[PDB]
């Protein structure tokens, strides 16, 4: 079928103030529900939700992507690749109830932006305008990446999302957040010692830890360190490939550079497939609760 064009349409009469309010609601709940996942909080799962709802995009026909907010439909909601994301969706339920006017796509993506910023990460400019699309526009399962692959697979996989080497290495740095859960993906363990703090620890660990290729309780191979950290085969491929390695070293040695590059790649990821009219509002940069004294 001919590729569709998805034009961003601002929720009727809404402006920066309105979205900052939604951001605040999300941030406030992130602070309140701090016991989730052994006190890691919902930050990490919200970031993964934003990425998986956007990561289904295919640059070839513009199917998938964050625009439609199709994760709300069972086919995508039940994608094996999305196991565990139901927690993020349930967290956003009360937020959507309070602000019913925001589209699902805008909420899913904004949830990721809010989480990164509240966890001390870089500011991520965000644009509104995603519009809910019918259940038949839901992309089939299988568009998200496997974790038992190598550098070549990763590089090729991300080309479908129009991401180059630097963009891929920066985006993978999101693994500085949260952990793998055996019951969700067949992998177990955190990548870092501070799962709810967005920093460049992912890269430093990859380079400085002594990794051992072991098999977890699900009979899958993953790299483990005596410090209690782990890396998926796809994470470890970043130091096996010489081109990826150079970039990992760059980020491990420049926190600001990683922040700037992640911010750009993450916004790009969340905006793939969306056409923003020339007269659309400029991207919003939300203040954190801390900056607002809230
Ligand atoms: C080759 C690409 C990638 C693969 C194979 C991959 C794989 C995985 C796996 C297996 C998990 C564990 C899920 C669980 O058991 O709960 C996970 C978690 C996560 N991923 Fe990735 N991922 C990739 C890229 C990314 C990117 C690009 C982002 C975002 C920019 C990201 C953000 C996250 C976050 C924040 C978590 C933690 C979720 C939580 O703690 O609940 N991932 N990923
Ligand atoms: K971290």
């Amino acid at each position: 079928t001919t590729p569709l064009v998805h034009v961003a349409s601002v929720e009727k009469g809404r402006s920066y103030e309105d979205f900052q309010k939604v951001y605040n609601a999300i941030a406030l709940k992130l602070r309140e529900d701090d016991e989730y996942d052994n006190y890691i909080g919902y930050g990490p799962v919200l970031v993964r939700l934003a990425w998986h709802t956007s990561g289904t995009w295919d640059k070839h026909d513009n199917t998938g992507g964050s625009y439609g907010g199709t994760y709300r439909f069972k086919k995508e909601f039940n994608d094996p690749s999305n196991a565990g994301l139901q927690n993020g969706f349930k967290f956003l339920e009360p937020i959507h109830k309070e602000f019913p006017w925001i589209s699902s796509g805008d909420l899913f993506s904004l949830g990721g932006v809010t989480a990164v910023q509240e966890m001390q990460g870089p500011k991520i400019p965000w644009r509104c305008g995603r519009v809910d699309t019918p259940e038949d526009t839901t992309p089939d399962n299988g568009r998200l990446p496997d974790a038992d692959k190598d550098a070549d697979y990763v590089r090729t996989f991300f080309q479908r999302l129009n991401m180059n080497d630097r963009e891929v290495v920066a985006l993978m740095g999101a693994h500085t957040l949260g952990k793998t859960h055996l019951k969700n993906s067949g992998y177990e363990g955190p990548w870092t010692a501070n799962p709810n703090v967005f920093d460049n620890s992912f890269y430093l660990n990859l380079l400085n830890e002594d990794w051992k290729l072991e098999k977890n309780d699900a009979n899958n191979e993953q790299w483990d360190s005596k410090s209690g950290y782990m890396m998926l085969p796809t994470d470890y491929s970043l130091i096996q490939d010489p081109k990826y390695l150079s970039i990992v070293k760059e980020y491990a040695n420049d926190q600001d550079k990683f922040f700037k590059d992640f911010s750009k790649a993450f916004e790009k990821l969340l905006e793939n497939g969306i056409t923003f009219p020339k007269d659309a509002p400029s991207p919003f940069i939300f203040k954190t609760l801390e900056e607002q004294g809230l």
